[PDB]
């Protein structure tokens, strides 16, 4: 067992249930390291789909990142092996469908989380919002790539310069979720699509699923121009913007963002 | 004249019409070979628009791969040189547009055979899936790569994961489909905009369909991530999973997959 | 002051209104010289959002390409410093969101430019038409790439090989716009939307902005790929086919395009 | 048989000996195309492997580009389609060895031409030259990367920034060049290699070769990049400089170059 | 202990030691499992260098790749499991430098071997072939990509399409091998070098080791391309010639390939 | 004039000689800015090549980064904006030949500095050396690219993992240097060799140096691959060792790396 997920199996479909509450399912380290084992434990020939959800009832899947450890002090919160970044990437190469089911309201890494799986299926009263502005965070370009792959480029850049909340409905007209349904039908709804998947061919999935990652990821740049993004993001790091916009969440109050 | 397609212009158009329904115009060999020469037949000045249709009144618009044709198993079965990946090209690289006039159902290999051409005009009652996870077929990297330019990323993946046939409108919503129009209407519809197109200048349309053929193209990888790929779709043509799907298939049965 | 745009700052928010209603906003050197110094000018930290719109009440938002400033004798329209070439790349490139407020008709090169930019607002009787088969043009690659983002495949050949023009309600459906609202609420949701996005972190606004740049550019292909299009397009602007475009453009008459 | 080249076949190797000495072997259209139509007739399983050469005794190898033939109002002379760009790719996708064997001089276009063949075996007394910075050309970037597979890039910055010719000694030494010998040993030690391919297996030689070529060619860039690296080429081509390149080569002169 | 090779430790170097002279080290399945072991069991952080070594006064350094273990026909002879394909990735992604120590002769996959390896220091009596041709093999993208990283193009081709052998002498001159050293001083000149190296800071080497693999691999194509070339080199395991190949070296007679 | 430089020009050509002895001409950021200064104040028509010196008769040409330049611990001393990185970006955008003159010995940034450069000519008695895994330090991906372009990946590597000095006459037979000449000569031979250069097309130089250039950058890779070599040259900056090396340096005393 896990203390952070909870793991019901049906037959080939499992479903990966959040147990972090007492932080709105924030993605600290410690919840994202049981998300990774409970998945990782998952890999098995007869498991052929997995849902992930918050718990029956949830105002909120997920309160996004944990920001009492997105790090300040100049150091990349963002970084290759940051919490957030190992789990999109576990999501991505895993070789079975993983299904997002939202119940509540999505926030920011939590929404690059739900992205970066293969079906979203949520409720009629689920919400979603991107919000590294909000914080003056210089959000990774990996992370920022993950985002790209529904909803065109004037709806992805409204949403992040934004971060204004959408609703299920609006989320579903710009090809973000696959299907909206009344709360009560989630589950049920959700789960006979896993069934219906898990009686299909495993390994025909599996190397489309792969197909698919390198084909999205397959945007490639030089040297050059990796490394003067990079130092861009460290100025912003850098900024005196990014430590306002972390102390003004930490004491609940509107930031004064000043362009430095 | 030709054993399995019937051809007429009108002024500038073209109408390629399928005459393989004894097969559901499926995409044998000699079907394919036929298409592709009256394709190339009319790559001439006069000609300024193609329409490809089946039959008045057809219930299947195609079948999809000829499973009879498919290499029983070690042969990789979607190779640089097999007919669905000859006309697909095929219909890309054509300076003229090529207008998908869709009645009945689409089905697999003919699904992406439509999503290569220009633009899709569709019967209410059309229905489209693409099925290679009911057989346990790798389906190849150009392949899937010609299914992500209309629909994000979520809505293809929950296409092939499950197989499940899609509504005309929901081709529509999710941006498959150009026009969705009452049966009796279709024809009337399709001709008026291939009529219309014709007026344009053509080696315009020339030069700027072809630049968007090499910019879908333009996701580059290195020799190892394609090698990489390959070998995970050897696998696949080489497990006791494709076998069992390719024979369940013929037998009309349902196929016991089991991950190897 | 400029002779061909008026600005007003509010705070955060500065609005470029064209000035240039005598040519119908066509994209005249002098009136994107203007636009260009007017967004230098506003390059400054206490501006943090720009709005691009045409004066309240005008039928036609832009007329696009200047057709009396198209070069004919053999040299290319749509050359890497030509000015709508120039005002593409800096509105890209620009440190703040720039939000098109359209109302009226947008044309050809006019299309063009508002997708360039992160935001588009429109009024519900706002239209919109990509032209250059009209007139026989070879649309360059970066130009083309810039239509790509927003809308699908089938979309982008739909509004390109018909040059019929779409209404706001069809551009939102498909992808182009963020919003659509009555004409009387435009200034103020655009207004409101601004505003909003100036009270965020710019530096972080910033950084993933040109990230997006970044990552939408990152379409790369060999040079005998980009010389091989490039002879295509010199064969086009050497067209018989190109002269009667203009030619016709110029005498008010329709044009009669052969296929050289 | 052909005007301008002559074709001596002895087992399964061809010789094709060029037949333009009047002009000094250089790359006229007429000679070119000859040279093209050999080499496609050449092109049956029972031939293994070609040699290109000057006539025995030659003083010039090829003089390069013929300047009577560049067609002045700016022009491209090195589009995708003039005869010294359709030969090198050519030689560079013909399914079988093509060896230079050189005695004499080789200049500019025909010394990219033998760097486009796959073995280069020269005379002790051959010298090599890239000369477009002596009349001004910007010479294309196929062209350019033709010329980086071989020597190092500070070596290939001093052959084509100082025009000045190399000895074959100084060739072998930086990796251009694979065998100098004594020019009476020239026929024998290049005919007994191609003898020895011509044993090899053809199709895996031909595969190699094409592997070779794409890896070569796989150097990748967007295209706003390649449209400035155009815009530069256009302004040498616009350039007083480039027109004082040609008169002064015409007029057997020292051209002065000012820099505009 | 290791049944195909054994292993030396002297200080922070550890010696490979190739223990297959019995089928004079070609690159059979079992012994590249235990020179994998091998490396797998000395990748700790008190070893800093690694030597590959045949044993002192051997004739033959290896035989390239097991000839028996290729399939007989219509299957990849060189998929990414295959075990050459599986020790070069394994040498190139290996965070301590690896040297190859090379006496006596070098063939084909063995001679891809040394040159995936950092360093290579040979006797003057050593000599080096590329002999796939000899059998009718198409090699892969991968492994021809891995030895273009040395030498030119020119001699890339020279080696690849005579399979003669070079001397040692020779494989310096055009950049192959750093080092020719008298056989009798092979082995402590070698020994002295991975000593130095092992005093400098291996997380530095390991970083720049990466970074030049990640560079040498960055040669990017799209999707098409590679399934061209994976077609073309199915045509050549599909030959009559690759049958020829294999059934030339079973019999040990001169094969006689025809070109299909 | 300038405090760290002496400017002289001979008609078209100018030298720029350091004058930065007392500190072995390190590259400190107040001596960069001045080398960037001159050239900035060199990039005029009337000036077409310029050469980079130390004051004759120099035992040391430069002793690479101020090791005393170090920012804070946890830091990047190879960022985008670091002097090293803007110089070696400034000399190859620089439209007009760069040739180094090498006289005395060359460390590490100061090797890198020079191999950016177009041409290298040096005294038989210079020396050269990569240093960084003498102190620990992860070179960044741009820094590794530029020293990757002249002699091949094996005899790279021997100089990087060794950080050993070799002779000139070695530099010249492995691809480093143009020209080896006795000290006595090395001014006449290199200003001859710039006046020649200085005859020749300016903006033909210019343009094909920098086709050269972009070609040079077009190693390209997904952001992944970027973000994933950041993080481990992270580590290897967060490293006890590269602690170790760089107070070992300044202590003048022995590391002890330990591979943490
Ligand atoms: C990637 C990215 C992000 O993900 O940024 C973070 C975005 N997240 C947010 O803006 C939402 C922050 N949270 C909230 O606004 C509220 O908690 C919401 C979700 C509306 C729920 O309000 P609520 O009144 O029901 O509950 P709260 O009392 O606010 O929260 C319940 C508990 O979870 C904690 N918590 C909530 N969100 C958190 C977060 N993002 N990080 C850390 N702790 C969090 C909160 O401090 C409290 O803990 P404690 O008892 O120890 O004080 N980014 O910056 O780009
Ligand atoms: O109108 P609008 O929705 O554009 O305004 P916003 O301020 O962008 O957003 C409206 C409110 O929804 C909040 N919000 C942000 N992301 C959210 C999400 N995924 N679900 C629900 N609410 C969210 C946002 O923090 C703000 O909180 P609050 O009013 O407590 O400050
Ligand atoms: C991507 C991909 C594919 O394209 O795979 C194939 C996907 N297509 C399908 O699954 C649909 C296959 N066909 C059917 O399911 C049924 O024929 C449908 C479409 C429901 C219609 O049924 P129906 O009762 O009206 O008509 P049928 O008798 O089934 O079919 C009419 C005739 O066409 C034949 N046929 C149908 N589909 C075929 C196919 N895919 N390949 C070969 N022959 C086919 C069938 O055997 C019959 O011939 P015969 O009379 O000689 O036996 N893939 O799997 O890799
Ligand atoms: O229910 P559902 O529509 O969600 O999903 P499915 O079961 O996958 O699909 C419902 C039925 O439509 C069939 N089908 C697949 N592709 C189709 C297409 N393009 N048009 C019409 N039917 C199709 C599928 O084979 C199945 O038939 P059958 O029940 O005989 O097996
Ligand atoms: O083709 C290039 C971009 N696409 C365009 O179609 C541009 C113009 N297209 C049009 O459909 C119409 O001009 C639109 C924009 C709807 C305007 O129609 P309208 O009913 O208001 O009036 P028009 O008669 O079309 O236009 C009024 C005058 O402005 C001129 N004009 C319009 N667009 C122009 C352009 N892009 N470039 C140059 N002149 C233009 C037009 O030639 C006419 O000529 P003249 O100066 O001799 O009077
Ligand atoms: O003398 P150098 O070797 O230093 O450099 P350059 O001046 O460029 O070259 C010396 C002379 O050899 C000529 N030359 C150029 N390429 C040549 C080649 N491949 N073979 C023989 N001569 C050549 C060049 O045109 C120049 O002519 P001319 O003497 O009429 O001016
Ligand atoms: O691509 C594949 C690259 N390999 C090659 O082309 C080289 C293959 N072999 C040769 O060139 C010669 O065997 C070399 C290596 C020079 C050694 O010549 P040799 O005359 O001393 O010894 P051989 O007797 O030819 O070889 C000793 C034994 O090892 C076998 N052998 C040699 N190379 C082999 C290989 N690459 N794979 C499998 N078996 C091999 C050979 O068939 C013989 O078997 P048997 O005892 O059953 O007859
Ligand atoms: O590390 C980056 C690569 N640089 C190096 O390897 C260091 C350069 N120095 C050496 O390697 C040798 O000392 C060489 C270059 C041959 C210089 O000859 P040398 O031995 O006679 O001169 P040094 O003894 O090194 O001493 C000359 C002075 O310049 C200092 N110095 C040398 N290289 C330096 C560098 N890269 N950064 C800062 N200071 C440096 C050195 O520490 C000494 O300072 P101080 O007076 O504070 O002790
Ligand atoms: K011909
Ligand atoms: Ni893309
Ligand atoms: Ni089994
Ligand atoms: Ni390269």
């Amino acid at each position: 067992a896990y203390q952070y997920v909870n793991v019901v199996t049906i037959n080939k479909v499992a479903v990966i249930e959040f147990n972090y509450g007492r932080k709105l399912n924030a993605l600290s380290k410690v919840f994202i390291d049981d998300l990774m084992q409970a998945l990782s434990d998952l890999n098995r020939p007869e498991i052929r789909c997995i849902i992930l959800r918050a718990p029956s009832g949830s105002k909120v899947f997920s309160a996004g990142h944990d920001i009492h450890e997105l790090p300040s002090g100049g150091r990349d919160p963002l970084s290759y092996d940051d919490p957030l970044r190992q789990i999109t990437r576990m999501i991505q190469k895993f070789p079975k469908p993983i299904i997002s089911m939202v119940e509540g309201s999505v926030w920011g890494g939590a929404f690059e989380m739900i992205m970066s799986s293969d079906l979203i299926i949520a409720a009629s009263t689920s919400t979603f919002s991107m919000t590294p502005v909000n914080l003056g965070v210089p959000y990774n370009l990996v992370g920022i790539h993950n985002l790209t792959r529904d909803a065109g480029f004037h709806i992805v850049k409204e949403l992040i310069f934004t971060a204004s909340p959408i609703t299920a409905q609006r989320a579903l007209a710009v090809g973000i979720l696959n299907h909206v349904v009344e709360v009560e039908e989630l589950e049920d709804f959700t789960l006979q699509m896993a069934h219906h998947i898990s009686e299909k061919a495993p390994l025909a999935i599996a190397v489309i699923k792969e197909e698919l990652r390198v084909l999205g990821e397959a945007h490639t740049m030089n040297s050059d121009e990796f490394e003067r993004i990079q130092g861009m993001r460290r100025a912003v790091y850098d900024s005196e913007d990014y430590q306002e916009g972390m102390n003004a969440f930490l004491e609940k109050r509107k930031p004064n963002f000043v362009g430095h």
